[PDB]
């Protein structure tokens, strides 16, 4: 099965799934690798080649730092990158239905994990079932993360920043120009993508180069407006800098500095990442987007407030318990391995923990806003997490639907509420920031692993989510099934998702959200 693209053939493999096929394409490069001199400079073009490109297997993960904090857990470990790290990394994946499809619309993945971390190669996000199940393509790339992706010097074309968004640009780029071959339709592609990718896919919103490369969009726990997703000018600026005085490359020239950084091994700069920060949290971005003045015009919020975005329809959604997995890397008493309960004392650590630069008095009115218990042992262990979820994805994901909305356009918010019967974590963390990803892909749907209320569910989810790529309205019209309203700023209506009862509710959190929306943001 070979696919002439415009830059060369390319040959895919067979595989079987659920008495049916799927052609794969895993592995196809979109750009020029980035070495060398081409470090820290945006994706250059790919000139052609000829002979067949093999697209037979998964290709490098970009260059990052790994999770070691579980060696041999299944938990942490399955986040992991399952391939080797390289600078050349700058690929991407298409799972196509077998036979051809003949107009298909796109599915577009962009993996999160803080700007820092992350791969297409992960096994919950093998686009395999969607194309089987959906008779959709889904495509997903490889893109720079770390400082390798994001250092920023604004303005200097050797390092300007925000260079993994302009990947998976050139990615998006490539299947505008590209999938008509494969059997897609161009004019119909959504992407998706969850925390950070979700936070990428929030941007390709506002950016005007991106435009055009895409039709609609789903954002799966994050959105720019979440307090980690857009690193400031002035933190940017003092991060290089530190990251240069650590790899003993600080010098007059700023360019000068960054010849010197081209000179390090990959293994260098990213060991000293971590140390860019004076204190940093378990949620730390240390190199993420910033106002780049070309992908990005201008601070983001702005951008939102005054409705300067692609009008089109998004489908947003959170989990019950986002914060709880940030929990165990680092705030005192807790332990994936025990109960957790702990204590006020604790907590106020904890809030030290991920609040650093917050005022005393910052941090106590945290407190007073979430400990006016409504006697119970898990009081504060649950406020810690409920404190982490709000603040960094529930209420960010909520005012980015609310604004966006106002502007005309159909939107659809979801809280996700079921916890996976194969969770590795233990059950007081709940319902986990990026364990919905699994439903999503279908994993669920394959029998051989879930209970059978997990694969309706997943089928559900699936289905929902093909709809609204083809047709921009999330209903599953075939099995008497909730219909899900659209998310007004009046109303806020959303659908939940468990394998019980699905329900519309309104106003998610309306009480912590006004606490972190309009207060907090003065302190
Ligand atoms: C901007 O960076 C300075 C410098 O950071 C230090 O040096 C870097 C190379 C790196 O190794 C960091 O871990 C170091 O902290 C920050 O200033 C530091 O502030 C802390 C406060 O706890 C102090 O203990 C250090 O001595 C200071 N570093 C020095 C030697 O000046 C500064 O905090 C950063 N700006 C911001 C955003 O606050
Ligand atoms: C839950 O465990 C934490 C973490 O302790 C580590 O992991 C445990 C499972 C066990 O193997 C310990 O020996 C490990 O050190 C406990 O938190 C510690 O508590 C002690 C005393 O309160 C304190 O001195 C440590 O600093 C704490 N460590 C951390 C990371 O906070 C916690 O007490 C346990 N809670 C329970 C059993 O409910
Ligand atoms: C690509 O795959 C074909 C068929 O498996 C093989 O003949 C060819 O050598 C491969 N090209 C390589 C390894 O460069
Ligand atoms: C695919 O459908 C689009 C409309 O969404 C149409 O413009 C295009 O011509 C179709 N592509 C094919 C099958 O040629
Ligand atoms: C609808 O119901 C049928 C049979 O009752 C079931 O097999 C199928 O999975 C359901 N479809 C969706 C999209 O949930
Ligand atoms: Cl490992
Ligand atoms: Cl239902």
């Amino acid at each position: 099965i070979i696919i002439a693209t415009k830059n060369g053939k390319v040959r895919g493999m067979q595989l079987t799934v659920f008495g049916g096929t799927v052609t794969a394409f895993l592995g196809i490069p979109y750009a020029q690798p980035p070495l060398g001199r081409l470090r820290f400079k945006k994706p250059q073009s790919l000139t052609k080649w000829s002979d067949i490109w093999n697209a037979t297997k998964y290709a490098n993960s970009c260059c990052q730092n790994i999770d070691q904090s579980f060696p041999g857990f299944h938990g942490s470990e399955m986040w992991n990158p399952n391939t080797d790290l390289s600078e050349d990394c700058l690929y991407l994946n298409v799972w196509i239905p077998a036979p051809k499809p003949k107009n298909a619309t796109v599915l577009i993945w962009i993996y999160g994990g803080g700007f820092q971390t992350g791969t297409s190669s992960l096994h919950v996000y093998d686009g395999k079932f969607l194309a089987r199940v959906e008779r959709v393509i889904v495509v997903s790339m490889n893109y720079r993360v770390g400082a390798l992706g994001f250092l920023a010097l604004p303005g200097n074309p050797e390092a300007p920043g925000n260079m993994g968004l302009f990947d998976q640009q050139l990615a998006l780029q490539w299947v505008q120009k590209n999938i008509a071959a494969f059997g897609g339709n161009p004019k119909s592609v959504t992407l998706f993508g969850e925390s950070a990718g979700a936070a990428s896919v929030s941007l390709h919103l506002l950016s005007p180069g991106s435009h055009s490369l895409f039709t609609r969009a789903i954002l799966q726990s994050g959105s720019f407006n979440a307090p980690w997703a857009v690193t400031s000018l002035y933190e940017a600026r003092n991060r290089t800098l530190n990251l240069a005085k650590l790899t003993g490359c600080s010098r007059e020239n700023e360019t000068e500095i960054i010849k010197c950084l081209r000179n390090k091994d990959p293994q260098e700069i990213l060991l000293n990442e971590a140390f860019v920060v004076p204190y940093g949290t378990p949620l730390s971005v240390n190199f993420g987007p910033t106002v780049d003045g070309d992908f990005l015009t201008d601070m983001p919020d702005i951008l939102l407030e005054l409705g300067q975005f692609k009008k089109t329809q998004i489908l947003v959604g959170v989990n019950k318990d986002e914060g709880t997995a940030f929990l165990v890397y680092g705030a005192p008493g807790f332990s994936k391995d025990n109960n957790s309960i702990i204590t006020r004392k604790e907590f106020q650590e904890g809030l030290k923990i991920f609040f650093p630069g917050v005022s005393e008095f910052g941090k106590e009115s945290i407190l007073f806003h979430y400990t006016d218990w409504v006697q119970r042992p898990e009081n504060y262990r649950e406020a810690l997490g409920d404190v982490v979820g709000d603040y960094n994805f529930i209420c960010p994901a909520l005012e980015f639907t609310k604004k966006f909305s106002e502007w005309g356009n159909n939107a659809f918010f979801y809280y996700f509420e079921h916890r996976s019967s194969k969770l590795p974590w233990p059950e007081w963390m709940g319902v986990m920031h990026g364990y919905e990803i699994e439903f999503v892909f279908g994993l669920p749907l394959e029998r051989r692993d879930y209970t059978k209320a997990e694969e309706i569910l997943s089928r559900s989810i699936v289905k929902r989510w093909a709809n609204f790529a083809k047709y921009g309205n999330p209903q599953e019209t075939q099995n008497q099934s909730t219909s899900w309203p659209v998310f007004k700023s009046t109303e806020q209506k959303y659908l939940t998702l468990n394998t019980e009862s699905t329900r519309i509710m309104t106003k998610l959190r309306a009480q912590q959200c006004r606490f972190w929306t309009s207060f907090f943001p003065k302190v």
